[PDB]
């Protein structure tokens, strides 16, 4: 149909913008260090402190596969990174001070971008 394929074009530009709007959040982690899941290798007690890991990494093969329906999804995913590493780690570490460096530049980023979708529909 018709209306399946105007849909589609709407995903795939909500999946443009998001594209974005992830590059921008990244940027803000200059050490890498959410870019890849926590490495259940090396942290092998990982699953039994965070039940639902996330990362950078995870949030663009989702992106990709156009599985973000809209920005509170992405949001979500993004708030988990942060909030995870502020549990599992300690205040005084350089993993809770990068996620809280995180939240606090990723916010100006997430507050434009909601606009952006508002306006843009």
């Amino acid at each position: 149909s018709m209306e399946q394929v105007a849909m589609e074009l709407r995903l795939t530009e909500l999946t443009r913008l998001l594209r974005s709007v992830l590059d921008q959040l990244q940027d803000k982690d200059p050490a890498r260090i959410f870019a890849q899941p926590v490495s259940l290798k090396e942290v092998p007690d990982y699953l039994d402190h965070i039940k639902h890991p996330m990362d950078f990494a995870t949030m663009r093969k989702r992106l990709e596969a156009q599985g973000y329906k809209n920005l509170h999804e992405f949001e979500e995913d993004f708030d988990l990174i942060i909030d995870n590493c502020m549990k599992y780690n300690a205040r005084d570490t350089v993993f809770y001070r990068a996620a809280v460096r995180l939240r606090d530049q990723g916010g100006v980023v997430l507050r434009q971008a909601r606009r952006e979708v508002d306006s843009i529909g």
